[PDB]
């Protein structure tokens, strides 16, 4: 009170010192940019992202305020004061970062390219899964997926937390493809927080039916390199199998409102809808990506079968080339992958290795 | 040591400590981002902006990088490492913050909107004068003035400085407009440094013929509030008078290439070329703003005669409504106000630094 200048000067001096360093490859140091609507909303997501980003990296709770430009400054100021007070009340090492933008994409770009000083710049983007995508306008879903792809453009690592907001054995990990160390680094950082200390990492991977021993040995060596006391590596070959009849029926029902039946409908009408409504899922997309959808459905049913009784499932996030797949189908894949499981955490880190 | 995590986490906890303090509104401090593309170019500008930001605020030497997205990140990181090494080589406490944008205005918007974290966020926009704007495409000058107007829109202070790139004692302060005190805060911070100890702040005012004592005591008490310790407080009544004809014709010659003499030329051609080049200066603009231009020229004359020798000249910055003046006319005003002087530092601030430092 009246002598905060000392704190400010100390912070500035330490930040300059930190910027003094020159080597970044050695330490990945996960810095998270959490894109939640407001810190008060989605408290569970905030706690879970804070768990693995606390004393091991900062977290910037971003907020893209959008509205009339005239009174934007006063609204943003009152919001910053209120949300910072709330966010310190529920002790969190998180910085509230509000910006003004005409839409979520622009504000996300502001936060993703400008937030932070020197070395304290976010390098992963954390999004809560858009649970209301079915009832939401599909333009906003397109914007959500385009935000994923913008993150992948700036060499960010995308984390998607799907968590049941209506609210002690193991922490399953479903490492499938390389990414980096991030997918395996999130469980390591989770385990050392004294809240998940009594939780045991039960890694999973896919492999050939004639190579369980060799794959297990190699993955155990990698885990020892990551030194996360892996309990066991349940190498599976069940991937790439027709899931079931009921599961495929459920997925078809999910995507039915957005499917485009070009063959059933007249070609001119199909083109008209595509031009005036480009997020419609064409049948060509389904035919091309039928194996990928089978992979998603099979992975979901495997998660239910093996990892039902797990606290935090960590899985690798499916991705597709920008524009190669309709946004509606992409969110359908994300819905199917994480359907009725415990708090699940889809991760795709950047190519550069964490350590 | 070869480890940095100790510094990183300590800096974190300090930043969280800072953000936790309920500073209310009584924590104004000059936090400026120096929008200059190449920190190697214009070292004098960085040194000057560093003099009054050494230990009272941060300096985010922003930089917008233009090019293809593919290899944008690689060269951006290369430049970041290079320029941070350069800044550390010199004794500058500046964070080199680069962003990628299609145009300078968009990257500047990124920086001004989202740069910084917590309460160590930028507060003013230091802008090196766009010297050689005569030879530069006028789209560039349009963006340059739009930067001023964006900064004013987002409640930022704007300071533009016209250092000579080639690089008794007194610091002149022309407190002409009440902008919240930043014009007076910059000189105070300058003086309280090893270089400007022999400061001798000399303060000038603009007032009509009246009792000099009134304004004299007014600025005496104002500077006592600001702890300026003036060497002299002067009031000038020559402002807002017709300047010499030579300067007027010189100014008219400066804007001659960009002027739209629509009254002299045929109306259809004038309208067509106005539509082709919306930055052209119409004659109606000059007629409306003849008094403003005369003030801008008389002020340059006045500070040339009164303040020919002075290490720093800190003046209130001219402002115009968004779009009322063509960018060429605004830039011509700024160029005529600081035509041939020592380091001149035109300042304007959001009306919030009310004895708050
Ligand atoms: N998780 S989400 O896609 O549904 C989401 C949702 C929101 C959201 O709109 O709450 C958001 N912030 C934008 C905003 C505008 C006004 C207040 O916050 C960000 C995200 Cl990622
Ligand atoms: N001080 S300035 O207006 O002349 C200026 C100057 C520059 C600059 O060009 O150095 C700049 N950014 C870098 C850049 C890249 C391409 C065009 O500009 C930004 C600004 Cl504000």
């Amino acid at each position: 009170s009246s002598t905060q200048a000392l704190t400010y000067l100390n912070a500035l001096q330490h930040s300059i010192r930190l910027s003094g360093v020159e080597d970044h490859v050695k330490n990945f140091r996960p810095q998270c940019l959490v894109m939640t609507g407001a810190p008060n909303s989605r408290p569970a997501l905030l706690h879970l992202v804070h768990d693995f980003t606390k004393n091991v990296g900062l977290m910037i709770c971003g907020h893209v305020h959008m509205g009339p430009r005239r009174q934007a400054m006063k609204e943003m100021s009152i919001d910053q004061a209120k949300y910072q007070r709330w966010l310190i009340k529920n002790k969190m090492k998180a910085f509230y970062a509000p910006v003004h933008a005409d839409d979520l994409r622009e504000g996300a770009q502001y936060l993703m390219q400008a937030a932070g000083l020197g070395r304290m710049k976010p390098n992963t983007l954390v999004l809560g899964f858009k649970k209301d995508w079915l009832q939401a306008d599909m333009r906003d879903v397109d914007m959500y997926i385009n935000l994923f792809h913008d993150a992948f453009d700036i060499q960010y690592g995308v984390v998607v937390i799907r968590l049941k907001e209506g609210l002690k054995n193991t922490i399953d990990v479903w490492w499938l493809f390389d990414d980096g160390g991030l997918t395996l680094l999130i469980p390591y950082l989770l385990t050392t927080k004294k809240k998940w200390k009594d939780c045991k990492i039960r890694v999973f991977i896919g492999g050939k039916i004639n190579r369980i021993d060799h794959d297990r040995r190699a993955m155990a060596t990698l885990l020892s390199k990551f030194r996360i006391d892996f309990s066991d590596i349940m190498v599976l070959g069940d991937i790439n199998t027709k899931p079931k009849k009921e599961n495929i029926i459920a997925f078809e029902e999910i995507i039915e409102p957005y499917r485009l039946h070009e063959d059933d409908k007249e070609q001119d009408i199909a083109d008209k809808m595509k031009e005036d409504e480009p997020w419609r899922i064409t049948d060509n997309e389904l035919e091309l990506y039928k194996t990928k959808t089978y992979r998603q459905i099979r992975l979901n049913e495997l998660l239910k079968e093996h990892s039902s009784t797990a606290n935090i499932i960590v899985m690798s996030l499916p991705v597709a080339r920008k524009g190669a797949v309709s946004s509606a189908l992409y969110m359908a894949w994300l819905e199917a992958l994480s359907k009725d499981l415990p708090p699940i955490l889809l991760v795709r880190g950047n190519h550069q290795s964490v350590l």
